[PDB]
């Protein structure tokens, strides 16, 4: 089997031009990159070319009114770089955002492609900016156009509209952005595992808790698992796999698996609370390489502790080139709160899954 990886320092251009110290920092790529380097990872992949998205690939997810004003920012002057990031919950944008958005989607397609015509069997997408908060109709949450969303349609456009695609999205935020984009679609089931506090978290909705199961024949395709009261980590995590994600993605039976693979909920992180180690991310990636014949695509989402996110996705990638899982030493009992979140989202998705009933 060969592994591919995408990688281009061209996607570090987007920068916080009044705020060089925001958590969203050009390095998480480039430290990212260069801890593959440090354990030899780099050599065993394939590398894969980055490419710019096309605005007809935009479309498919997003519309012409919000690909055109995000396109516009490329020749803004600062003060409307500054007014246009006000109109959004948190955006910044700089005249290389657009640019960098593009290679970050093309990147997955190019990855997709690969793996879809069997040049790869896997692959690792190191981008930014992030994707999982854009919306069809705006920017949000440091995203501007929806990576994965796209990547599933782009897929679906290569080989056929009906390509069963999952997106397991285990940023420690729900992506919004992807389960708006799919509520309606059985094409695409969309598990999210988030820090949720009884929609306090950000992104702040409801629209994030266990209850909302998709809508119309997207009903039983949209499967959030939301954390309430506790720092949650590896034990939490793997018992979510064992009980909900694996479960139901075997019963789906996808043909290719993407994965918002933010690492926020990583021990260390500035933003998320959580304590998943690099060896519980590890033990996911090695998990969800038994669905789809392995064809997997890891895509970076969040995670702002550089050192984190280069341990957390270096892990990731080992087990793409098939390294054995690494022993998980020092795991607590699982915490009561966890448990209740699993039962609830049970009970939610039971009437939709055989393989929960
Ligand atoms: N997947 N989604 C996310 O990861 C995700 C994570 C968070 C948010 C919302 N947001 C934004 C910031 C923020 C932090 C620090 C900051 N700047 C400085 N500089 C000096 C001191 N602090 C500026 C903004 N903190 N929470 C949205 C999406
Ligand atoms: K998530
Ligand atoms: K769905
Ligand atoms: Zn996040």
């Amino acid at each position: 089997p060969i592994t591919g990886l995408v990688y281009d320092q061209r996607m570090m251009l987007h920068h916080n031009m009044w705020d060089s110290h925001h958590p969203e920092l050009p390095q998480r790529i480039s430290r990212i990159f260069s801890r593959h380097e440090e354990l030899r990872l780099l050599s065993r992949c394939h590398r894969i070319p980055a490419r710019l998205a096309t605005e007809e690939e935009l479309a498919l997810c997003h519309s012409s009114k919000h690909i055109s004003i995000i396109k516009s920012s490329e020749h803004m002057k600062p003060r409307d770089l500054n007014r246009l990031g006000d109109e959004y919950n948190s955006i910044f944008i700089s005249n290389e955002s657009y640019t960098c958005a593009l290679l970050a989607a093309g990147s997955c397609f190019n990855s997709a492609q690969a793996i879809l015509t069997g040049q790869v069997r896997n692959a690792v997408a190191i981008v930014r900016p992030p994707g999982h908060h854009a919306e069809k109709d705006t920017a949000c949450g440091f995203c501007f156009f929806n990576t994965a969303a796209l990547t599933a349609r782009y897929a679906q456009s290569i080989t056929r509209e009906s390509l069963r695609v999952l997106i397991v999205d285990w940023d420690v935020h729900h992506g919004n952005g992807t389960q708006h984009i799919f509520e309606e679609d059985d094409s695409v089931l969309y598990i999210s595992l988030h820090r949720y506090e009884d929609g306090a978290f950000f992104p702040n909705s409801e629209d994030a808790n266990y209850d909302k199961v998709g809508l119309g024949k997207g009903r039983g395709y949209n499967v959030n698992i939301p954390w309430n009261g506790g720092k949650m980590g590896d034990p939490e995590y793997m018992a979510a796999f064992h009980h909900l994600v694996m479960p139901i993605a075997r019963e789906f039976a996808p043909e290719l698996v993407l994965v918002s693979a933010g690492f926020d909920a990583a021990r260390g992180d500035p933003l998320g609370g959580f304590q998943v180690t690099p060896e519980g991310y590890a033990h996911l990636t090695h998990q969800l390489m038994s669905l789809a014949a392995g064809r997997v695509l890891i895509i970076l989402e969040g995670g702002y502790n550089l050192t984190s996110i280069s341990e957390s996705m270096s892990m990731c990638t080992s087990m793409l080139l098939g390294d054995s899982p690494p022993s998980l030493d020092h795991l607590t009992p699982l915490k009561t709160s966890a448990t209740v979140s699993i039962n609830n989202v049970l009970r939610a998705h039971a009437p939709f899954w055989s393989s929960l009933r």
